[PDB]
């Protein structure tokens, strides 16, 4: 388990502007919690607590 922020093909965050969006998409996914944080190494973006370790996540490089 890990928290991260939660991506879609491919290698693309989920933008946001709520943390209730997040929550929602986080906890579908298994994770304990979700928010919408504004800044961090991905801004305005669903950022999962406890997420399983099966689910894509965002790593360096370009959306696609
Ligand atoms: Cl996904």
């Amino acid at each position: 388990v890990r928290d991260a922020y939660i991506a879609q093909n491919y290698n693309c965050v989920y933008h946001c502007a709520r943390d209730a969006y997040c929550n929602e998409l986080c906890t579908k996914n298994g994770a304990k919690s979700g928010s919408c944080p504004y800044l961090g190494e991905h801004k305005f973006a669903c950022y999962c607590k406890d997420l399983p370790d099966n689910v894509p996540i965002r790593v360096p490089g370009k959306c696609h």
